[PDB]
């Protein structure tokens, strides 16, 4: 019930998404001002784009700036759970999201379910749900995929995910943010400069980032050493 506290001025980027974006929260923020004036929003955002560029963060930061519930599923779970459970359990998350309006649901990993009994349940329960929503439903769901191509065409008609918004590579600050969270933990030399890191990273996801400094920990590890130093990051990169 509460919206995270995440907020679009904790995102690094998305500038565009942002942008595209500014509709869908002023609508969150005050549904019932859309609904009296008639106006129409899609109901159904798709971001696109590598992983570990911070679709999902981003999905949250919508919530969170909007101040309203960032409902969490998963598509890859409803098809790991038994024929006719992950149908079932599309059922209850709208359900359970139409008692909080408005609200955000994301499905994580919509490409298990848009790309086997199981999948094709959970999709046309996921068509029915969203073919389902009124005009006056406070809810927007959004999604997250880096192949929109791939993915089955019914999930992208009007009144489903009929709205892309394009999510590019983390930049110098997306970047920082990445490698300072995963460095919590990891000892440090006073020579490390995380900032540096992140400039001389460029076109890096956060995949990229992770294994970096993990790489540079096990070096330091494996030559018995207490301390992570600026070289051994710089190994690690390539
Ligand atoms: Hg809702
Ligand atoms: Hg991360």
């Amino acid at each position: 019930t509460e919206a995270p506290k995440v907020t679009f001025k904790d995102v690094a980027g998305a500038e565009e998404a942002k942008e595209e974006l500014k509709e869908i929260v002023e609508f969150l923020k005050n549904p019932s001002r859309f609904h009296e004036m008639g106006a129409r929003i899609p109901k159904g955002v798709l971001l696109v784009g590598p992983p570990g560029v911070g679709k999902t963060h981003l999905a949250r930061a919508v919530a969170g700036e909007a101040r309203v519930p960032f409902i969490t599923a998963s598509g890859s779970d409803f098809v790991e759970m038994f024929v006719g459970v992950g149908a079932a359990r599309v059922r209850d998350l709208f359900e359970t999201a139409k008692r909080h309006a408005p609200c955000i649901v994301f499905i994580d990993e919509i490409d298990a379910v848009g790309r086997n009994d199981e999948r094709e349940q959970t999709l046309n329960q996921l068509l029915v749900e969203m073919d389902g929503f009124e005009k006056d439903t406070a809810i927007v769901v959004m999604a997250a995929t880096n192949r929109p191509d791939i993915l089955d065409p019914a999930l992208l008609r009007p009144g489903r995910f009929d709205r892309q918004i394009a999510i590019d590579a983390p930049d110098v600050k997306g970047r920082e943010q990445i490698l300072r969270i995963h460095a919590r933990g990891k000892p440090l030399a006073e020579d490390v400069d995380l900032a540096l890191l992140a400039k001389r990273t460029p076109g890096f996801v956060g995949a990229d980032l992770e294994n970096l400094l993990n790489e540079a920990a096990l070096l330091a590890a494996r030559e018995g050493r207490r301390k992570i130093t600026m070289k051994d990051l710089e190994e690690a990169a390539s």
